[PDB]
């Protein structure tokens, strides 16, 4: 949908002690459909990591307007990919232990606690 490829994030992290980087420390490979989404935002990589999967997602809700009120409780979609991963027309920001569990399913990895397989292909400019 857009891109702009002028963003390369070192010392700037989220995190949260709820779901921190110590339980999801894993490489991603780009896939799926979870990762098509920051794809257009703002990440040109090879290949990312679980913690930074969360920190292009926050970005593209803070510049685009989505959660704007005085009483904070749900947000609000405007007819976009955001809600074709999770599948519900509005979601709490606020709660870690909803959102992390859906990027569970819809994502692919590398090292793994059970024998599986997925693939093999890579992206970049
Ligand atoms: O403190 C807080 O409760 C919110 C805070 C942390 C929040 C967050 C951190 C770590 C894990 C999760 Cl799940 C969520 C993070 C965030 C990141 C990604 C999404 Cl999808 C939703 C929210 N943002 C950025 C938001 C747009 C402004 C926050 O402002």
């Amino acid at each position: 949908m857009c891109n702009t490829n002028m963003s390369v994030p070192t010392d700037g992290a989220v995190t949260t002690s709820q779901i921190p980087a110590s339980e999801q420390e894993t490489l991603v490979r780009p896939k799926p459909l979870l990762l098509k989404l920051l794809k257009s935002v703002g990440a040109q990589k090879d290949t990312y990591t679980m913690k930074e999967v969360l920190f292009y997602l926050g970005q593209y809700i803070m510049t685009k307007r989505l959660y704007d009120e005085k009483q904070q409780h749900i947000v609000y979609c405007s007819n976009d990919l955001l809600g074709d991963l999770f599948g519900v027309p509005s979601f709490s920001v606020k709660e870690h232990r909803k959102i992390y569990t859906m990027i569970y399913r819809n994502l692919v990895v590398v090292n793994q606690q059970e024998s599986s397989d997925s693939g093999t292909s890579v992206s970049e400019n």
